[PDB]
């Protein structure tokens, strides 16, 4: 936190292809990075009395950038995991999600359970816990792991993959803008998937500032409003 205050800016790593949390929106003819995680980042920077600097990158590189010191925080829809918790400090959680499949709409009732994915092609984002889930459970499937979420959506449209695994709000956001797609019936037989801010190990005072901010936004209902606003603003008109 002292290094951050002294340098006058907070550098946040994120991958802006993940509405409602972070995404690109055309504003006045130019793409701008927006979303509920950007509003969370702004609140943290305000708490610390510093400027906010975004560092957009592929999701696969977000955590590594925090680990090496190239960014101060990852605020990028990052799930806590035991493996990650060994290497990173995490904030208190700020969102909890279920995993879903997005499919072509004619396939929404084909996929009920994981067994229905046998002999099918399933995509997930490279570096995500969804990619890990697919690798660990779907031995009878062909797995595609792509750096960019938009490219997973393109592959699902071209019928190059049969399904893509995404957390529910993100899946819903893509369906809003793609009426050729739908959320499948499938559920996974559920540990917690909770989003948190990642930071370097042993950053106690930075964690305090982040957690004070999350606590405030939760108790006021503001965080809920931010996610809803961002979801609405991600729908293309
Ligand atoms: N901005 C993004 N692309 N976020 C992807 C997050 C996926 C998942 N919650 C994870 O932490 O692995
Ligand atoms: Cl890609
Ligand atoms: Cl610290």
């Amino acid at each position: 936190i002292e290094a951050i205050k002294s340098k006058g800016k907070l550098v946040v790593a994120l991958n802006p292809d993940f509405a409602p949390f972070e995404y690109q929106k055309v504003v006045d003819g130019k793409n701008q990075i927006v979303g509920s995680d950007i509003e969370l980042a702004k609140a943290i920077a305000t708490e610390l009395g510093v400027e906010l600097e975004l560092s957009p990158m592929s999701f696969d590189n977000v955590l590594a950038s925090v680990q090496s010191g190239k960014a101060d925080l990852a605020i990028s829809g990052v799930s806590k995991t035991d493996e990650r918790s060994k290497v990173f400090d995490f904030s208190t959680p700020y969102y909890t999600a279920k995993n879903k499949l997005i499919v072509k709409k004619s396939d929404l009732a084909t996929y009920q359970s994981v067994n229905d994915l046998a002999q099918k092609k399933v995509g997930a984002q490279k570096g995500s816990i969804q990619e890990t889930m697919a690798k660990d459970l779907l031995q009878n499937s062909s797995l595609v792991s792509l750096p960019k979420n938009g490219n997973l959506i393109t592959d699902l449209k071209s019928g190059q993959v049969d399904a893509v695994i995404f957390e529910e709000p993100v899946a819903k956001g893509f369906v809003e803008n793609n009426p050729d797609l739908a959320i499948a019936d499938l559920n996974f037989e559920k540990q917690d998937d909770s989003y948190a801010v990642a930071m370097k190990k042993d950053s106690k005072e930075l964690k305090e500032a982040v957690d004070k901010t999350i606590q405030k936004l939760k108790e006021s209902g503001e965080l809920d409003k931010l996610i809803e606003d961002a979801f609405k603003a991600s729908i293309e008109k």
